[PDB]
């Protein structure tokens, strides 16, 4: 709880519960506060495992679930029902970094009593956005993107009021999930907090420059980065993020170009799981969603054109040089 | 993984899934194979946290649960319903080392098709009992107690057929619980398997001797140990256990006498969590279950007379010397 | 190893050998390439432990050692003897940041064949200076200060030609010192390289600003920082350092004034070992060298006036605010 | 120094110094107490790296060295000179487990003043032999064989009088070698001490049974194990070892048989470095000494016939089964 105390302060929270993984954080929150017959509203742009938890597992246990575009004004209140218990989203979301106005989402949820607004703040981190300041009830993180300060280390965090966290710990962790953090990983996360502020800002400043470079490259059809003035919701990101994060996505002309780009990266490394101080790149259609049919990948919001990049803390010149060489080979 | 392969060989399983904790192992097994409208039969002698998962959590998500005494012949088959999906128990069981006939429990469950029999083999360990050999579908462990060589790790293990473990991993761990094992804990556990045979057998050897000493000591009332011919499950234990484990429980004359005894244990140390290669002792009604209403502890088979002793690998004479001095004071 | 390869690329070396400590790196280099009857020339501004190795240990095993001021032009070539095998120095040097011209030092050593020029590049780091580029034979580091992302590791690095590193490993490490790096420390150091550019450059950037603030503050007497035009080695530093490092030293009016200042540092913390991404400060004559006779400290360039400041990566204004408050009290 | 305090108690020593490796322990002891013109007497049966330290490195720095058979009565006093400073040996020694009477070696050294007797107690461990009880001045260990309680962890230990250790730390470690232990490895060694007594005795009991099995196998030409009544010095081992250790060596009929045995081990693993709770096997002529000419390997005491085995803590049935299958294939 030395770790928990530090993270709680970082997220402007009364309390924190550390868990075995980001999925552990999400699960220990949602299972704790739901029951059969309850209703959950989720955004439609979700981390794959979150979507499966909601779409398959919650529903299996009698929980009603709507997936909706939360960036559409009024869409949350439109979907409110007498049994609505949770409103869940990530911002910058899923593969295309869709921005959701946190204050506005909370305002819609507050039309009814006893709705827990839960926000996955993994991508922004406590350094850039603090959803609890904007009326959110619970914030969750995967520690893998920023908080861990190294990697090979998987852990999650839940931050909330003390009475919520008491239940998350005694029920969500100890009874329901068993997603208890390792003492060893907890030590390593705690070590990571020392340079967290600087690492997040470096990666975000690096990403802004990488996004600007990508924005002018002839092989890039589209860039998704909240810090670019032509990103939808750029203004929303500007009001609720101190900087624009280290996650970027971009489209190239087809499957082959995506693969050829990946095949020619050296400084930037290929990875199934993104985040951390190392710059990492993936083609989700073939690397995380290969067993999902083409139509289902697309009907979600994921095409064969899309590349996802988590920008690390390296000298940005080395990152741009790497991407530049690879993208030129695709022309 | 290397760990998963080694444990699978120890349990004669096709496959194994490592988890963040023993609760994570139980949870990733049960939530994966249940849905609202299903039925679960559990033994009525459970480790505290397991009981809470079944009694409160499963039930609020529309699972029907019966808690029954599975040492009563015919009791499992008697409780089978059209919607029964799982039969769950631990043996030897938790407060007073009740022994459940594994082979017979399986035979009862087979009075209906497609029931998963799940056994918590933590206290026996793969060294002493292999429930899969007797037709059990899934075996779970808290790696903390015996598989790990120390008391500094939280981890769990699930062993079963490849197709079951596939679902435990992709759904139970990845979606439902997020109870992923730390690679550092996993490495330590893997090293632990190299001394597992030694630690389990020496502790059990010591425990037979300690149990007999306690059985003959005037201050000790009833001793609960599967290796004693006076223990009701002794004949069952003999057919399914290579040795009788290192857990002992015993009654002394009242709570105050227990406190005096425990105040005089030196080599055997006080602990809220038992297990590990050193001798540990506790009085549950005052040390772990103090928050549970007295009558509820008693209805569940936990009295204020009960001391639980986890026998370690120390010189057995030193262990006996310590207890003899303590117990003599309460004469 | 992976670590050794990354550091070798950073220093433009053929090869690298990781060690248990910075002293281990120095020791495995010097003992390997010396024998009784050899001669070593060292700069007279050394980190305490290095001086002891040279002054007491080498000499008792029949190595002749001269300590000389290597910032005096011609001083190295002047001290060459038929048996000279090694020229050793650090720059910037340890108490007062004396700057030694690396290229010129090499040129002097080349007035005789087969001399190994060895430079401790700890405080500059591979980010700011690459001594090998200037003809140095061997570069050593304490990985503790900058390469590692925290203050929790002891490790060293040696970078040189493959054939030299072959001997450093097989003799210096394996036979002479046994100063082998921990694989856990090595892994952490490897992860540290991902933020090394960021941490070194931000600290140096901050340090230029801090140095200028101190230079203008009335309570501060002489400031020792390579980036100040008033520092004698400034022009040399400009040609061999991309930035001027994050170590500063400065005089205040007497020991008692230093103690009062240090009693009032809050954001900048007191420390006996400097380096790392947080601002640290010390008064060597009372904090680290208290056991050394006063006159001996002074003969070696350490006075009771001297404060050493290792500038970290915090907001520079916060660092300046802290020092200003402390220094104003001694006006 | 929590670790150091524990190890000191275990070796019956005033004090202990932890180091980066076994070679670090040896080096920090010998370099600290020698100077040019001093003389060291070593046994002729040494760990390869120790031999090189003495034969090449000490001599390079003006230290006179004799290698002698210390199992020959009177041989130490025979080689005493006015400048003799150190008498060094291991028991059970080198590849063939030669036993050296510790008390007798000390008695010969005590014929002259100020001789430090140093014994490498790695193979026996503090559980089986405590040389300091027999008048030895300094005991050294590699932590890799027993003390570490896991492996992948390299560390050394020096145990002695407080005034000797003070010099070993301030000079041997801090000035001369830099062989400083990692905080992380020190934690892991400390963890290992908990089960050290049981692990050593298990491995020794296992080895006795393995040696007895090997002693009757038709493919084994000779066995070297101190616990066999036909081992030279069996009686010496019996008086100075509580049990006979976990190291065994044996001869098979030629290079091909040695390799064929190695090629057919499964439970026992091939390794360059022996020791620890895993059973490990090697053919030193091809695995550690392949670059050493046949004649030099033999003139030492190492043939193509020799296999070295470190017996772990596994079920001894599994170990014997593994070796039995492999040895039968060589008939």
């Amino acid at each position: 709880s030395a770790l928990e105390g530090k993270i709680a302060k970082l997220e402007h929270a009364e309390a924190c519960a550390a868990t075995a993984s980001g999925m552990g954080a999400i699960a220990a929150s949602v299972w704790t506060f739901l029951k059969a017959g309850d209703h959950l509203i989720s955004d439609d742009c979700l981390y794959g495992c979150t979507h499966a938890l909601f779409e398959h597992q919650l529903r299996k246990f009698g929980v009603e679930v709507d997936f909706i575009d939360m960036a559409v004004p009024g869409n949350i209140e439109k979907h409110l029902k007498p049994n609505t218990r949770i409103v869940y989203f990530e911002t910058p979301a899923n593969p295309t970094l869709k921005v959701i106005d946190i204050e506005d989402a909370v305002k819609q949820a507050r039309k009814q009593k006893d709705i827990l607004v839960i926000v996955d703040n993994t991508f922004a981190s406590p350094i850039l956005t603090n959803p609890l300041d904007l009326g959110v009830d619970i914030v969750v993180h995967s520690a893998t993107k920023y908080i861990n300060g190294h990697t090979d280390v998987v852990a999650g965090l839940v931050c909330s009021r003390a009475d919520i966290i008491a239940k998350v710990k005694s029920q969500g962790i100890k009874d329901i999930t068993g997603a208890i953090i390792s003492p060893h990983d907890a030590w390593l996360i705690t070590r990571g907090t020392l340079t967290l502020d600087m690492r997040v800002k470096r990666a975000a400043e690096n990403a802004q420059k990488v996004a600007e470079f990508l924005h002018e490259h002839k092989a890039v059809k589209k860039v998704y980065y909240p810090g670019l003035p032509d990103h939808p919701g750029h203004e929303i990101a500007k009001k609720q993020m101190k900087m624009f994060g280290s996650m970027i996505a971009f489209d190239v002309d087809g499957l082959e170009k995506a693969k050829k780009v990946l095949d020619n990266c050296h400084v930037v490394s290929l990875a199934v799981s993104l985040g951390g101080p190392e710059s990492l790149i993936q083609h989700p259609a073939s690397m995380t969603h290969a067993g999902v049919p083409k139509e289902e990948r697309e009907a979600a919001g994921l095409t064969d054109n899309l590349i996802r990049l988590s920008v690390g803390c390296e000298n940005v010149q080395d990152i741009i040089d790497d991407l530049k060489q690879a993208l030129d080979l695709v022309l």
